[PDB]
């Protein structure tokens, strides 16, 4: 959930929101052994009920998510549940566990390709054009995340977009990502330089990652 | 419908058959002005109905199909309830007005592209590739012709099938078609040679296109 002025200025000059849960735990093993996990349900409900009763009165906000890369659980799915429950005007989207499981009205990958399949197991990310099709899907397509700007990026990045204008169903996704997380620093002549992972003695880390 | 006997063969050395009702009126303006007209449906019905009567205990036959090229009438509708009704056993199909009408269990485009679209007024030929994407559209889509061998043709066949093999539901086709319909003349010397449209002193006449 952003600082609250961030809806009322989307609400203002204009911008679709898609408001996310401060939820990740990316570093478990696997994914959703804390989301699934019925004792950590407390805890993550208040991350999801306590956004949704802050920001449920802004119009910029049209989509609540669940949260980010936890693996697919059932806290997930009673949350889901809730949230459909209690607001019923906006689509609930939650990527974790496939993109396209029971706890979200979207299918919504990331990185997943235009024409080229990545058949993880367990977790494929089909091609976007295939994804739509596969026997039985009829839900929308919005990628919560996809051409990834790191550095010299975004090859290839008009092949979404004569994809996303061809497809009814795919529309669109969002880009990852805005700005560099570099930090600034200063040499000892004062003057500033931008900085990265490791650069403050923080160990282990990922470099350049966070840009 | 065939001569009997071809049935009996493709039953024996395993062909999958498309037995498809002898009706078609592609030189009518438009080309459901006698389909759509309750006047024509006795003649239509007995196409049909007396089709399904003699093959039904071929296994070689999978798939009933209402006709060629006729656009689309109530006609149709009628006939496709017909034979769902009598014999539930063989899923029915007709490309006739749209390839994807009331009356086909399974869209059946002709000539429809992998990836390029052909956006003709009311009978629109999406890529393969879209069309089972369009919203609320859920049918498996095997078009009933394409890849037209006229002469020195199937330039870019291979396109077809790497598609048919990454998209589930995109389960085939049926080329277009066999052999030639050219016939045999002698010259003077009295050496056969092959004749085709016009040949023969028919006229009007379309010439090749009937290889
Ligand atoms: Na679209
Ligand atoms: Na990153
Ligand atoms: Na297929
Ligand atoms: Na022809």
């Amino acid at each position: 959930p952003n600082h609250p002025l961030w809806y009322t200025l989307c609400d203002r000059y204009g911008l679709y929101v898609v408001d996310e849960a401060n939820i990740e735990t990316h570093g478990m093993v696997p994914m959703n052994r804390l989301t699934d996990d019925p004792r950590w349900l407390p805890a993550m409900s208040e991350r999801v009920t306590r956004m949704v009763q802050r920001d449920r009165n802004h119009p910029s906000v049209i989509i609540w998510s669940l949260g980010n890369e936890s693996g697919h659980g059932a806290n997930h799915d009673a949350l889901y549940r809730w949230i459909k429950s209690v607001d019923p005007s906006r689509p609930v989207q939650y990527e974790g566990g496939g993109a396209d499981t029971t706890a979200t009205d979207i299918i919504c990958p990331m990185y997943a390709r235009v024409d080229e399949d990545q058949p993880f197991p367990a977790v494929p990310k089909w091609s976007i054009k295939k994804w739509l099709s596969l026997p039985g899907e009829t839900r929308p397509l919005i990628l919560c995340e996809y051409a990834h700007a790191m550095g010299n990026s975004l090859g290839g990045f008009a092949k979404y977009w004569q994809a996303f204008r061809q497809y009814p169903r795919l529309q669109g996704g969002f880009v990852w990502d805005w700005v560099d997380q570099s930090l600034i620093k200063y040499d000892e002549n004062g003057n500033p330089w931008s900085a990265y992972g490791g650069d403050f003695g923080d160990t282990p880390n990922d470099a350049q990652f966070c840009m």
